[PDB]
């Protein structure tokens, strides 16, 4: 089973789990054969319930000093209300400086649970693709390892350079379900990571991010085209339901969520939450051979990486079960692109 | 000889030295009796020469995750240039969560080589020093794990938390050679970091460091007192004294440097820069009996750590050197208080 | 006397057709209108959002109904405090002793348009005290200036006054605001909730306004309801489910900005989450006994909105059936100079 | 006439108590009236005029209680008292509630009434830059669609309009300056200028048929307004006091847009007399005379007039134009007016 | 012909004046027995019919190396339109500096035919006297010869000071007609200054003004009390009074004007003005006994200092008149404070 | 004819010994003056700094010499460049043929003080092109308007002009801004440098005129050098080290905002820093082929500094020794209308 080697992502939910516990998971899930983590940059957690949300950029250190996993932010958004693109950029530098090979950059137009706590305006999606956008000219300039200068409608940057750098840049992974920064994605960057959505909407922006990076001269074929997908495994469908429900009710959300501000409001709103507002959505079920159709489907769709969040607490014996029954199984094309220098 | 436990810490000079380095180079501190890492908080080197500037905070999670070294930012300016205190409030939390007892946040008014990058206006000395007192309200209020809420002058934070605590906090140090700082930070703060100066101002500083605490109704006896120091240690006093004006001529500065924009522009005063700028200010010999008796001498005035900084890129000789001949032989009072929570 | 508040749901229905049923509703029994002051409806479904100031002068000139906004958030998005203050008193000088000012904190479905900072609602509502300081100033009818956080009033005078100025009225259902409306204002409106939430704002405006010096049983205490009269029970419930999806939304709604974005949070709202919150029922006696319940909670003024499309028929069923049987006390007050 | 018997009323808000004018305007449709201009103000111009309603609440009643055309002369929607997507709002209700009978007029805004909200005020110029700007804002918000804008001076979010007319009301921008008569004609629907000489009157109806003509429209379809201040009275005598007293501003030959408050006109007031009102304002009891007057405006081109007297006696100048005026005006027919 | 020695101030009228002519015509008037000068601080003339503006500050330099006379500003607005007060402060403090016990400072609240070029916010009356009194605070701190800092609602000084100042500063003079202002002028400053008016105004202002000293502890018999008079004086009355209605319309426009912006706009306004709006406003006679008799009363009322504009274009001729009739019969009281060190 | 300019170091003297300084000077053969506008000295040492707009009027009253400023930054720190356009409108009306505005990006010695935002170079090159513009617009003396990046102008005209606006002059040491000088404005003016340096300004101010049309022939090539006369190589020596230690800071100072930090860092300075920088020696033949040199290279006008505090006795000395012996070529262009 399978053209290339045997891999898998673990989505790192810093949303519902302890760093000191994730960090002990991605070792383990490093063991069992996942190859890659994908790390939520949060300020603050969906719901109460979920109760966590640590400092990525922190907790990245610890994961690349005690693995040899890939991995990367999904997303960072670099557009000034948490974080400033420049150092955003730093902070990539680091850590590719440190970790070659092996840390990818996710960013994205961010959503106001995160930003809102600096106490600005707040624009609409679009005007967000624009600063996002100029946020990419601003890192791809200081990844150029010269003093750059930039002057745009966002941001400003006086005499700047990047010292501390790797022989190669790390590739800018935009994390977006939008088909115009699909396109964007594909002619300013290296990757797209999008979440989990039927066919036609993953077809369209996997066809929107090709069609960007043709026009801009670049090879699609050996760029990486990423998913993330949220899962509920348990020991039988009854938990792995009602797992859904308690510990992950945004997946039951079918709307859009970036200017919604406090975990209290999604709490509230997750009270409207039911069992059949999950299907298409997330799936909820014991049976690891329907997890592994589930998976190969997105492959054959013409994604390159997945990276799978359990919504459970049980994330060790997610790992485990993943490891033996599914990742084995899962038929990768050789020499299929990866996030990575 | 000594009536507490041998012990002394160790300067990271992002400046100078690539993160990878700097990470081997604590592993062994670790193993030659350092006890802690003092770790810079830079975007731009003071020169190209020194030629680095890794993000600390990704560092410090592989540093964490690899010694059982205590370690602190020295130091990180949460006024909002780089940095939104909210954020950094959150890095701290992280990092201590995760290294319970071995974190300690160490903040200041910041320098222009760093926060210019950003392109907003750069306030005088004591305009800076009332950003922080701020900055240093909205820590301590994200630091009660509370839903919290600020307005004042600097700084607006909308309904914020932090679901990612450690039991006990990190202590705040505050890096500052000014006496008015000094007071606020007895008054405010947890412990004082203060550069290498003569007696009469060291004395001044602990002098309202200590009355401060006092006005507060805190015991600074049991409230952390450190100092960081430059110091060139080579194989000769010749190779001492030219490691010291090739690589830290910022060092023979005997100026505030705050303002000055661009690493272009120290390199072009350091051609200013002679041996005998630096008497006084950095300890430039290859007699480590002279190295133990200048921090012995800091010990005495009181200060409870102190942070050594060798200029020369002879790190691993140095670190060796001390371990030998001078960790071993300082006497630190017994029950001397530490940045710890 | 016999006397019910009918709802005007801009949201909802073309003005033209609100006039109409308006007129209708002074013929069967009903004393006084609600009219919301949106931007924007909830849903596209709803599909219409008048200009709310230029219909009141349509109403006030064809009918002799008492009638308010329900409500305008003055804090300078859509409007600056100084101009509803302008169209307040314009409003009462030509229609005296019938126009009552609601105003509140907003919603960013209507005020997001102008593209500005959207704050928090404790900061909205220090915006908002600070709006009613400046339509007060306004009101005495002097020159006045103004210089706080939020608003900056030039040498500025109402020459177009009444005699006396319009009641203000803040629709709120927070605590700490229904504590503020009886210390600085003239009444409170608030919507539908269970009993619990009704009788603890109460209490806090009655508290407020002692605390002030006032006298509660002499300022209006009025209550917005929104009801699904129908034929039967079941064309009842899928009026509500259908037509006022918002109305099943138990959760702040402050923050949420297009139509769009309640349309698709819709597709979750089920009949079960109306209870309490929406009376869906065709038996019309059921109707006034939960009315009736209101008036004896402590409120002296009740506006009726029916969520259905059926408005016609059911202004002309509450005439016959429930607005004759509701025993209002004498000398309760109401919005009005 | 060629064409049926109509004239313009204006309703002075900066005089009269708004009941006053809805009873008059209702008596000025009995007497042959067909259309009213209704000013926007905040602040009169002098304490002893003493009024300003709200306009926009003043039209619901009118509208709902007579079957006149009306129109705003004119609404400044530049971001002090009124943002533009909230004119847009407010002209589409009643244009929807009062189809074929509302008119938009938009202007470049003067200080008595603006500088309330406390912003800086622009010159002239950018005022117009601005109002390009509004016309861009109302006109995109009357397609009906959600849409968004940015521009220097206004920010929209994602709007709509969900109550709409089958067709938008026009938009007439009121200007003196040569420059917005041509944007006018290019970019709008019609034309509102106040009275002054010959030459003056011919340039600007001249740069807006140019305006428009250039943007591919045709000019002798739309609508070229003008409002006018007279005085009359039963003698000459009170004519002339009635302008002095009531209406001083107008002898007042110099542009008044950045004079902030009532006080100050009033103090200005003081040195005005009854020659500066020449050319300017009609004083006269001859009826004969207004009506000579107001054709000859008919014969350079206009296709409304809208008639404002000064004096008080508002009831018993209504029936004099009723009677002695409005059935002699000899207007073309087929004249294009304002309306959809 | 007086218990003082004979004395009167000439105000030079920029708005009318080539300020070449300026200089010619003062030092005639100090031949002639003139002892101070009073300048206009304008950009634009009221109409183009007087037809002038230029920059005082330079030509009083040329006023003071040329003659004896005392000067000053009549007046400067230094709230940060076209003059930001530090600035206003410096050119104060070089003045007196090289023409010791000559300079006063006159200051007030500004008109915005001056004021507006610079495309900003213009509040009203009220709101500028409170930015007057800010900009007050920060020429006295500069006049200090200190290093000083400022922040305010309206101004913001970093680390200024004044190097080049005399051994006392000049004094400053407010020049306003508000009862307020000049009570905050006797507690704030050093002496006023007020245009013509009816003696129960004027009457008032003194009053205030002395009584707003006293109340803040220093002694108004020694502080300065100065008024600013326009007069029409030629070789008819009716030369007199054309010379005012076709020179000085302004005399006759009694109403404020410090919100209209273009000398275009006054030039038209200036189309009502009638002989008759001058009266009890600007003195319009070739009788010099009656000049005499209208200046006397002005010294009875306690104004200590006169300053007298001609409107006439005959100004040679205005200042022999004076010289030869008017200044010699002037009874002045002995020992009366005047502006000066 | 024999002629040399005397630079006025505002920093370092009273403004009242300048003057007579100034009177002397044109005794000596001096015929044109170049003044700092500065606030602050560069140290407290120094010790002084006049309002040059001021003493520039006392100068103009009472010698017949040329002036300028070297140089105004016209760029809204200190100075709106529309009040320094009036101020030099003024100064050459009352002085026509005399002066010169000189005009440059600033330094923050000077413009800090008013705590805005300080910009990096290149940036206040942009808002120094925008000010040129703005002063030309005045300059032409109709009513004008301006809006740009930095600038905003309400309709405004200079009434007070001469027949012909005085030359502006850009005090630059940038080959960018070279070639804007000779594109946009009248005349260059430059610090001391080695030859390769100056030939390139010369070369960039020269193509920038010629691509504008321009002659550049006939258009003023300024530079202002600093020396240190003394009556000894020793006294020489010193006199720059303790009175003008900036002048051995071979580094960009244009960010540095205290006199404080200035003389904390001349602690550094050495009598070796000088060289190419600083000539000093009391040989006054070894002035005068420095200062030929720099006539030969292709410079129209020349303003010597003097950092001693011997300003009478070098006044003097190179009126005697140096000034009668420069060969200037005949019409040259000079800063003059
Ligand atoms: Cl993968
Ligand atoms: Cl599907
Ligand atoms: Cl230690
Ligand atoms: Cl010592
Ligand atoms: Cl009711
Ligand atoms: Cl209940
Ligand atoms: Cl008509
Ligand atoms: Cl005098
Ligand atoms: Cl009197
Ligand atoms: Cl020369």
């Amino acid at each position: 089973m399978g053209r290339g080697s045997s891999r898998l992502g673990y989505s790192a939910s810093f949303e519902q789990f302890h760093p000191s516990d994730l960090l002990r998971w991605c070792q383990l899930a490093e063991q069992e054969g996942f190859d890659s983590v994908l790390a939520a940059d949060h300020f603050h957690p969906w719901t109460p319930e979920q109760g966590q949300s640590g400092f990525v950029w922190a907790w990245l250190g610890a994961l690349g000093a005690t693995t040899r996993l890939r991995f990367g932010t999904g997303v960072t958004p670099p557009i000034g209300f948490r974080y400033h693109p420049a150092i955003v950029a730093q902070a990539a530098a680091t850590l590719e400086a440190m970790f070659p090979g092996r840390f990818w950059l996710g960013i994205g137009a961010g959503e106001a649970l995160n930003e809102h706590i600096v106490g600005r305006y707040w624009p609409e999606p679009a005007e967000r693709i624009r600063m996002l956008i100029e946020a990419i000219e601003v890192i791809q300039k200081l990844f150029t390892g010269k003093v750059i200068r930039h002057e745009g409608v966002y941001f400003k940057v006086e005499s700047a350079k990047l010292y501390t750098m790797p022989d190669v840049p790390p590739p800018i992974i935009v994390g977006t379900a939008g088909p115009y920064m699909a396109k964007k994605t594909g002619q300013l960057c290296d990757g797209l990571l999008t979440p989990g959505a039927n066919d036609e909407k993953l077809r369209l922006l996997l066809s929107r991010f090709e069609e960007g990076a043709r026009a801009a001269g670049k090879d699609p074929r050996r760029m990486p085209r990423m998913i993330q997908v949220h899962v509920s495994w348990a020991e039988t469908d009854e938990q792995a339901i009602e797992n859904a429900l308690r510990e992950w009710p945004n997946g039951g959300m079918a709307f859009p969520k970036g200017d919604i501000r406090n975990p209290e409001d999604f709490q509230a709103m997750a009270r409207l939450v039911r069992p059949e507002h999950f299907q298409g959505r997330v799936l909820m079920t014991s049976d690891l051979d329907r997890h592994g159709e589930f998976l190969q489907h997105l492959i054959d769709l013409g994604f390159t990486e997945i990276y799978v969040h359990n919504v459970g607490r049980n994330q060790e014996e997610f790992i485990r079960a993943y490891g033996r029954a599914v990742i084995p199984h899962l038929r990768w094309p050789a020499d299929a692109p990866v996030a990575q220098a």
